[PDB]
């Protein structure tokens, strides 16, 4: 068997996925892993919009590289919290991770087969593996508006506490992280706890999501993630891996548990060892020995030799995250373990290529694509392969990476498919994991419960949805999987069919109808149909359907064959009326008395073999006799041989029915003797007699043949029968009219009201007028189902009992998810948090507006670093890189075009007034970070006058130990509109001395400009009378987050600046005897649709006019 | 002694108080602040420090989390697969983002002191 | 320690009416960022208008005068007078409920620092 390895092998019983590209369901993950699409999208604004955090460079400060993830496309807000019991306040602190969770987790159970009322209670395990925490960050990014139970709704140990404590579980709950190989490794401690034998099962999930961009910049940072956006396994393209997002609840049991609990078996984790990485040259970077060891460990923990290719795995889901120096480490660490000592190759796919690097469930993703691998014998593909990185492919020699959904290489007799999982998280700890395929060597009503009538409904649509999409699926195990191997819920409803077709037309009526019940009770009181009640061909479609019933029959005949030659044979009914149909009238009572005798011993037989528990009242006649039977002493085949010889009422306390010119009267009194005489010769469960009241009620005394004269010379006190039963047996939870219904309906729930003032319980009849004997049967189960849970009765022993053969498969697996109520979205967007995941632009040399930023007051902030504006090198004062004092107007001036366009206005005119430089920025190195906040409050918003007065402040910090402090201010005077400005310029002067840029910009250097690349950027200068002219180069600046250009490019500004220098000092005077650098600018206007114009243009070089007034 | 062997860890930390304050500014955050404040790293940054190659969880139960760990690192002793474990446990007060969120429940103690039972 | 993050983490105690500080926030232009709801403020019932509990325009003109003792106070200099001049209420501030949380963020910039003067 496969339950001999060394450790026990842990089996995957069931699983729930939330994976990218519609993958809401392990069938659909399949499904996409087997025919991979490009899942990958732009990260959606509703999430964050990545274009406010997007930026070229990874290293660059509060920015990522990778605007890409295999997002899910579910919208994660929403949320079932009615399922979960949880509060709206409580749900919105819940981090989306664990929401995700616990649907996964009972989507999982669902598939598995397992009730949350079987599993509520019991000591099953919990291990999540979540590496990231986004939502804790992200909800509490701003520490006001944070909910009340926010701590519990976002603590990563809540991702796995709430899962148990939501399913009342009592196993070990531990909400692991060990980065990306997290998932995998808790499924390795829910391996050892499954195996230690003190958990039952073992719920091994995994969470990640992508709520924030703190996750992205950190990774980014490190250029671990892919700017290209995709996981490329061990391809050329290797830049990094694609974030991705997922959340994976797989159910975990021992082998011999899952079998002996007959779970739907996905595959079996024989080995899941775990390892770390030692002291690599870098935490980030992967050991291929030490995976190598892992590898080699966790096949030899298996019982399995990695050398021999019956033991040695024929697929490796292997970590294959895309990262340039991880897939070389991985790919020699699987070589050398399963080759190097020394010929078809060994199959290596990662799942991070399909559905992306998940992260924290990364592990889990593997394990599942492996898991379907084996368990359907294809080896998916990998979307994003096209060449062989030149560092693999050393190692790629005994190996293969498979780009069709190729089918699994030859096997041993006898041996089953085996795939292998790996998992590396950052840090190196490794998870590794060895798969092998499990080798595996009348009909039921439909239940469907919810935790919401809506959900109920929807429950009802999508069941019907299925079957018309699986008609193939075989009714009683669908039956029997909704019954037994589902969970039931609080809103229930059971639907009625013989087949397919009839229970697709039920599924309709019901939804049409609307009509769900709402919110250990198997007791029952049997309720037994006298004589005269019976309808025309009453068990026609029980007995030519089920077998069981045609036995039950059998039996029949055989106790019709034992009446005495006398009487023998009452002519068999069973084959001359119990056809379908001819249903011909049955009111004799030679036909009438045996026909109901043996339509209740079928049906208490088959209440029995539900294993109900009965608390039997007696009718009349057939009633009496199959009651007397449902007693346990009675044998059915004495009942039905007492009917046959016989067939040869007070039923309220305000109904009766006293027959005569019949029963009960002269007419039967002396015809009863005979059947007495001959009854003598002819023949453990609470029983009421009503024949006699409370003193014949016992189980010894009946059997007696005066007894059977007394049941049709007695007047029948079913009344008084049902009121010591039901009194006698307060706690009685239904009553089953067992027979031809209705019969007693009315007068019997009457009497059950009377003797419990003003108590109603249920009342069921397992047989109605005329209509299917299957549907009557399976109406009757749906009602007990729907009033009294799984407990009403057991599924699993009626169908042993009925149709052995073809034992109910659990079919869980193929049937529709619980459909959660996602009505309302669940989400803790302060208004500061959701202006920081989203916004605008990251403009340059502004930074992302702050989250606190009005559309009258903003405040830009930035972290501005030399190497990261490609532009700033150039201005450079006294050896130091110092931020250009045009760097601060071409601030402000962009500040003003951003504040125009959150009012919608467009700028036809920009001035600054009474602008200063308190102080300025000094950058010590190419990589030092400097702060800068552009402060902008609008003082005068008078668009209706088409003006605008802006008061603006670019704040400086040169380290983060130091203060904020002012660096520029002053005025910005906006001439607006709802969507020759400016003075022509100057007559050029008549003398003008020509200016040898090269030497001006070595005097410059001289005093102290060490202007460099595009600052310098002066065509041509001439300088006379204290003037200057010639041609600057207007060079255009565009911001590539933005995706639009600026006004200006400070080089260009900060150039016509220097113009005034020059026009002070020619070239080689040295006038200019110390470093001047620009403190305060009475008025800078500039008109920003012709600069716009000139910079779109291609037209840079362009012409300029300065006034040295104070020299 | 220990570089190179299979010594394992199990690391139980509740809050990551410094992820969450480093982090806060996404500007000015270092450039292995990914690797730094992750809470995985915990352990695996012991492990790869240490040379070890045994399992390195950052287990997080909340209060229970170190006593979860040292759980697993019994476990994983009597396997035999470990020839040392590492259970520990790590709590820090580097930011309030902790401090709001317990107070909020009031979970945590206005007098300033756990007077138990 | 970020200095944002740092004026996070230290900063001025949280004035009332006007809550913490913003991070980034100089001596010459501040951003006091609060949620205000009435319960927290036991005195902001009061103020209620067509049933609705409603922010007092007292109540902006009082933060204000707060917002530039706290301004002064970080130039260290004392304010002798303080006048308001051309304020406006463009929008009054609805309290749903007791507990419902309303964000006001007092910004403030000092266009003339003439402490000489």
């Amino acid at each position: 068997a496969q339950s001999m390895y060394p450790n026990e092998p842990i089996v995957v019983v069931g699983s729930g996925c939330r994976f990218p590209g519609d993958a809401n369901t392990p069938s659909k993950l399949w499904e996409l892993l087997q025919h991979p699409r490009d899942v990958q999208s732009r990260i959606p604004k509703e999430r964050f919009d990545v274009d406010t955090f997007y930026h070229p460079d990874g290293k660059h400060h509060g920015r990522t590289n990778a605007p890409y993830a295999y997002v899910l496309q579910d919208d994660l807000g929403a949320f079932d919290a009615a399922f979960f019991n949880i509060q709206a306040g409580e749900a919105e602190s819940m981090d989306p991770q664990h929401r995700l969770l616990l649907e996964t987790v009972y989507e999982a159970v669902t598939n598995a087969g397992m009730r949350i009322q079987d599993l509520q209670g019991t000591s099953t395990a919990v291990y999540v593996g979540v590496m990231t925490h986004d939502y804790e960050t992200v909800s509490t990014r701003d520490l006001e508006s944070i909910p009340t139970y926010s701590a519990t709704g976002v603590a990563v140990s809540v991702a796995s506490n709430r899962i148990s404590y939501f399913f009342d579980w009592h196993g070990p709950s531990m909400t692991i992280d060990t980065a990306c190989s997290s998932s995998l490794v808790a499924v390795h401690l829910a391996v050892q706890q499954l195996r230690t034998g003190q958990s039952s099962m073992a719920i091994a999930a995994g969470a990640n999501l992508i709520l924030g961009p703190m996750t992205f910049v950190l990774e980014s940072k490190l250029s671990m993630l892919s700017p290209s956006g995709r996981s490329r396994m061990w391809d050329a393209g290797a830049d990094g891996y694609a974030r991705g997002e997922a959340v994976c609840s797989v159910v975990l049991k021992t082998l011999s548990q899952a079998l002996r609990d007959g779970d739907t078996i996905e595959c079996v984790i024989r080995e899941t060892g775990v390892n770390q990485d030692g002291r690599t040259t870098g935490i980030t970077m992967p050991n291929h020995s030490a995976q190598e060891a892992l590898i080699k460990a966790t096949y030899a923990q298996a019982g399995l030799d990695i050398t021999k290719a019956e033991d040695r795995c024929q697929f490796f889901e292997a970590h294959g995250t895309g990262t340039p120096a991880g897939d070389p480490q991985e790919a020699e660490a699987i070589a050398t373990a399963f080759f190097g000592h020394e010929r078809a190759p060994l199959f290596v796919g990662s799942a991070k290529t399909v559905v992306g690097h998940t992260e924290g469930t990364a592990g889990l993703a593997g394990l599942m694509k492996a898991s379907f691998a084996v368990r359907h014998g294809v080896i998916p593909p990998n979307l994003l392969f096209d060449k062989i990185s030149p560092r693999v492919a050393p190692f790629y020699k005994n190996l293969r990476i498979p780009t069709e959904a190729t089918q699994w290489p030859a096997l041993p007799p006898g041996q089953p498919r085996r795939a292998s999982v790996n998992s590396f998280g950052f840090g190196g700890t490794n998870a590794h994991a060895i798969i092998e395929e499990y080798m595996e060597p009348l009909s039921l009503p439909l239940v469907l419960s919810a935790k919401s009538q809506r959900s109920l409904k929807i429950m009802m649509e999508e069941m019907l949805q299925f079957l018309q999409s699986h008609p193939e699926i075989h009714l009683h195990d669908l039956t029997w999987s909704l019954l037994r191997k589902r969970s039931v819920l609080p809103f229930r409803r059971a639907i009625v069919g013989h087949s397919h077709e009839t229970i697709r037309r039920a599924l309709e009526d019901a939804i049409e109808d609307g009509i769900v019940s709402s919110d250990g009770q198997p007791s029952v009181l049997g309720i037994f149909t006298g004589q005269g009640a019976q309808w025309p061909g009453m068990l026609k479609n029980l007995i030519e359907a089920s077998p069981y019933v045609r036995n039950i029959v059998r039996e029949l005949d055989d106790s019709l064959q034992s009446l005495p030659e006398k009487y023998r044979p009452s002519w068999t009914l069973l084959d001359q009326f119990m056809l379908e149909g001819e249903a011909s009238n049955v009111q004799y009572a030679t036909f009438s008395q045996p026909l109901c005798c043996a339509v209740q011993i079928v049906l208490v037989r088959l209440l029995e073999a539900a294993r109900i528990r009965f608390t039997a009242v007696v009718g009349h006649s057939s009633g009496e006799i199959a009651c007397a039977f449902a007693a346990g002493l009675i044998s059915a085949s004495l009942a039905i041989r007492i009917a046959y010889l016989r067939g040869v009422a007070s039923n309220s306390p305000d109904s009766v029915t006293f027959s005569g010119d019949a029963y009960h009267s002269h007419h039967m009194l002396p015809c009863a003797d005979p059947y007495m005489q001959a009854l003598e010769e002819c023949g453990s469960v609470p029983w009421y007699s009503s024949v006699d009241a409370e003193n014949r009620q016992m189980a010894a005394r009946d059997v007696t043949a005066k007894y059977w004269k007394d049941n049709l010379v007695s007047p029948v006190l079913f009344s008084h029968a049902v009121q010591r039963a039901v009194v006698t047996h307060k706690a009685l939870d239904i009553g089953i009219e067992v027979g031809c219904h209705p019969a007693l309906k009315s007068p019997c729930v009457a009497t059950i009201k009377d003797v419990l003032s003003g108590v109603d319980l249920a009342y069921t009849g397992c047989l109605e007028r005329g209509k299917n004997d299957l549907d009557s049967f399976s109406r009757a189960l749906a009602y007990l189902w729907e009033r009294f849970g799984a407990s009403s009765f057991d599924a699993d022993e009626f169908m042993r009992a009925v149709a052995p053969d073809r034992p109910c498969m659990s079919v869980s697996k193929l049937l529709p998810a619980y459909p959660w109520d996602r009505s309302r979205r669940y989400w803790v967007e302060s208004r500061a948090t959701r202006h920081h995941l989203r916004g605008p632009k990251p403009h340059l040399l502004l930074g992302k507006l702050s989250e606190y930023s009005t559309p009258l007051s903003f405040q830009w902030l930035n972290f501005v670093r030399p190497r990261d504006i490609e532009w700033l090198d150039g201005h450079a004062l006294q050896g130091q890189t110092v931020f250009p004092a045009a760097g601060y107007i071409v601030m402000a001036m962009e500040a003003a075009l951003m504040i125009a366009g959150t009012h919608a206005k467009q700028v036809k005119l920009l001035e600054i007034l009474d602008m200063s430089i308190d102080k300025a920025v000094i950058f010590d190195d190419e990589d030092s970070l400097v702060e800068l906040n552009l402060t902008a409050d609008v003082s005068r918003n008078a668009g209706e006058a088409g003006s605008m007065t802006i008061s603006f402040k670019i704040d400086s910090c040169l380290s983060k130990e130091g203060n904020l402090s002012l660096s520029a201010k002053g005025q910005l005077a906006l001439t607006i509109e709802d969507v020759h400005h400016l003075p022509p310029p100057e007559e050029e002067h008549p003398h003008m001395n020509r200016v040898n840029i090269n030497a001006f910009y070595h005097e410059l250097g001289l005093m102290g400009y060490n202007y460099s690349k595009d600052f310098r950027r002066l065509h041509n200068m001439q300088r006379a009378d204290l003037r200057a002219s010639g041609t600057l180069d207007f060079i255009p600046l565009m911001d590539e987050g933005n995706g639009c250009p600026l006004l200006l490019h400070p080089a260009s500004l900060d150039v016509a600046f220097q113009t005034v220098i020059g026009a002070y000092s020619s070239p080689g005077d040295r006038r200019l005897r110390c470093l001047y650098v620009p403190t305060h600018v009475d008025r800078i206007t500039l008109v920003p649709s012709l600069c716009l114009a000139t910079a779109e243009s291609g037209c840079e070089k362009v012409a300029f006019n300065t006034i040295n007034t104070y020299d």
